[PDB]
């Protein structure tokens, strides 16, 4: 369908655009998380007092929640800019562009959040901070149990040991899903996705030649993504009905209309 | 090792034919009008069909309940067919016995949905090994939540059948589903993923040889595992509403026990 050199060219194009779109790459995140580096060392928030100190240096459960919301809105912006660089995307019907982004952003946010995580916590404020998993999970009300499922996913996803060049193509595959509800013209979407899938396949064989059927294992993760986004939506709805005082950025609000 | 992957595909195809009563190939010949099946399209024809053909399930006198229970009864039969097929998958019987049970327990729903599509088109479903055809409009027009319980199955089947898999494809796909290393409570995940890797390799080659013009069909088929997980989840929630709502669902406790897995 497509030839090797063109598939490599498409992989390079997507990697380059992923670097331009997203300020904190997996490579930077891992350097910070593993360290042995004096200049990139994060301030660690593990309890109430350190949270207070962290805000000098850089209700609690609400404030943290709103922090997640703020970064997710920024992430939607970053993902939207990346999507525009995917060959063919901006040429699609405009309603279909909206639909693809609407249903894809959440799955991509979860994917890319994993890059910022290990089993003990998450990088924040462009890598300047690290908030512990124990602290997040111990938050009160339903807020604790709202944070933990993200770590549970990230630990499993990070076991695949993808790098940024891999993720660039994977994220593109997610966006160009022809099975989203209400798509008007499925065919041109599937045509682009076939190219991306071919590109992802070759990328993974060259970049992880010892890792048998990594292509398939990675596509199987799209299943974990769909499920957790569904749980997420239902958890958020219970939170809104309990906490009629906090609200959501209009953009996220619109994304959640009809889930 | 191509030859070994072909050997594995043939082994699975042969066993899938022995295990399952009606193949996709036979079902499609019946569905496309290629000894017509008895057609159930309303209440009167249902009555005649069970009087003359004797569709097993029949014994609540209320039709919508009886059809619903019929789905459950056939699904229980399917569990035993799937269990027998699983034993023919190389490596499966050597797994820890608790893990065999776990894999089957959490896989059977996804497999039943998959294989149900083989028996469906946009207009209805074959029953009793293809001796009967019950229309989609009849099923969907059943009252209360029963109609809306039937329709999602057709909605899935129509999309899945667009891939135009044949039995030799499906034999490997079903095996891939069974050998899922992410099932809850698995004790020894490694040998499960090892077998699945072999099956995935076998499925990949099968699809390239059998459908060489069908680009990235391997990937499209794995993406259907997403539709499968989602609809099984919906299914569970639909079942739960029915149990809490319906007072006339009662069967002999022993029948109830037999079906506990699917209610
Ligand atoms: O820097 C980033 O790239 C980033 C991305 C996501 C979160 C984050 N979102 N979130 C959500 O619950 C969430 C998600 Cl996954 C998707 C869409 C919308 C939301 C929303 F928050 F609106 F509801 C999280 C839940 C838990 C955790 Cl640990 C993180 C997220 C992100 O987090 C920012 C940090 C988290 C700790 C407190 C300071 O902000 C960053
Ligand atoms: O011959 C077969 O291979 C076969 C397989 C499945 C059904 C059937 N199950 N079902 C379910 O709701 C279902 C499913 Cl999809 C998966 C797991 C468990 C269940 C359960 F029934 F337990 F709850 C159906 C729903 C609708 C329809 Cl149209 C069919 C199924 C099957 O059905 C046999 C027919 C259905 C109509 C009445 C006579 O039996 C056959």
């Amino acid at each position: 369908h497509m030839e090797s050199a063109d598939l490599r060219a498409l992989a390079k194009h997507l990697y380059d655009s992923y670097i331009k779109s997203f300020p904190l790459t997996k490579a930077k995140a891992r350097a910070i998380l593993t360290g042995k580096t004096t200049d990139k060392s994060p301030f660690v928030i593990y309890d109430m007092n350190s949270l207070m100190m962290g805000e000098d240096k850089i209700e609690v459960a609400i404030r943290i929640f709103q922090g997640c919301q703020f970064r997710s809105v920024e992430a939607v912006q970053e993902i939207t800019e990346y999507a525009k660089s995917i060959p063919g995307f901006v040429n699609l019907d405009l309603n279909d562009q909206v639909t693809l982004l609407k249903y894809g952003v959440h799955e991509i946010i979860y994917t890319m959040l994993a890059s910022l995580m290990n089993k003990d916590g998450v990088l924040i404020s462009e890598g300047q901070g690290f908030m512990t998993r124990e602290f997040l999970k111990s938050l009160r009300k339903p807020f604790g149990d709202f944070m933990e499922p993200k770590f549970e996913f990230a630990v499993k996803f990070n076991a695949l040991e993808l790098d940024d060049s891999d993720l660039a193509i994977f994220i593109a595959v997610i966006i160009l899903s022809g099975d989203r509800p209400g798509l008007l013209n499925v065919k041109p979407i599937e045509d682009i996705q076939d190219n991306l899938l071919q590109a992802l396949e070759l990328q993974l064989k060259l970049n992880h030649p010892e890792s048998s059927q990594l292509f398939a294992k990675l596509l199987q993760k799209m299943t974990d993504l769909r499920q957790i986004v569904t749980e997420h939506v239902q958890l958020l709805q219970v939170i809104k009905k309990t906490e009629t005082d906090m609200s959501l950025h209009p953009l996220l609000q619109e994304i959640y209309k009809d889930l």
